[PDB]
């Protein structure tokens, strides 16, 4: 198989390890009592949290309604932090002042106090938020990708500064995901088609169906994390096994749940 190697970052479960929708992988205890908290190893592009009320996720959380699941303002101020700031604040530190924005957003937010925090980079204001609610379905709330949320990027703790090298973040034009067999890409032979106006929308209905951490209860990243997008039919086509290689076709885009949902490459 001549994919193998360019293949690996669309092995979700491996490179990310975690529910992606919602990423509760691992446990960690803050004073003699056990918490979940995100910890897949790759970005969330476009993900953000729903509030249904008038308010975004990303406001301090209140000290319910008032607020959102961020960091409350600190003194001095650690959240939000701009990527400028960061590079500043950590500018003696080798091992971190050079990091990618995101690595380093996860790093930053993972500096605060076992368990560590999950962050939302936002790439308009180039702003990184630590979210003080790790929570992330449920105040009723619920997670997703919307036009609103395009630029947000969802960080737990465990983001590798390799995400670049090894993660999903473009949706890959003219193309089709497909399974490696007996020398030649076949076509998945099952898929679950969802019709979708646009690439977006297939990418938020595959994020829908993508893992999840919650309904012990961990999906370690298994789960309906790709779709291939026919740009023709409108059809999303969604699987949930790990794609081995790809079809040149130009009526499709390949997509996955951790994939940015409008960047192609």
């Amino acid at each position: 198989n001549p994919w193998t190697e360019y293949m690996a970052k669309y092995d979700i479960e491996e490179v990310h390890g975690s529910g992606i929708r919602v990423d509760l992988g691992e446990d960690a205890e803050v004073a003699g009592t056990q918490y979940r908290l995100p910890s897949g190893k790759c970005p969330v592009f476009g993900k953000g949290i729903i509030i249904e009320s008038n308010t975004t996720f990303l406001k301090p959380v209140a000290t319910l309604k008032d607020g959102g699941f961020a960091f409350p303002p600190t003194n001095p101020l650690i959240s939000p932090m701009t990527l400028n700031g960061m590079r500043d604040f950590y500018k003696n530190n080798e091992y971190v002042k050079n990091l990618d924005e995101l690595t380093l957003c996860s790093r930053h937010a993972g500096n605060m106090n076992n368990y560590k925090y999950p962050a939302v980079y936002d790439y308009n204001d180039k702003k990184c938020h630590i979210l003080y609610i790790a929570a992330q379905e449920n105040f009723c709330f619920r997670p997703a990708k919307d036009k609103l949320f395009e630029n947000y990027t969802y960080l737990s703790k465990n983001v590798v500064d390799n995400w670049e090298e090894v993660c999903p973040r473009k949706n890959l034009e003219n193309a089709k995901f497909g399974l490696w067999v007996d020398g030649n890409c076949e076509d998945i032979p099952h898929v679950n088609e969802f019709s979708a106006n646009d690439l977006f929308e297939c990418n938020k209905l595959v994020f829908e169906l993508s893992a999840s951490d919650q309904p012990r209860y961990k999906s370690h990243g298994k789960g309906y994390n790709w779709g291939n997008y026919n740009r023709e039919t409108q059809k999303c086509e969604i699987f949930n096994v790990k794609p081995t290689c790809l079809i040149n076709n130009s009526s499709y885009i390949a997509t996955t749940a951790l994939s940015h949902p409008i960047e192609v490459e």
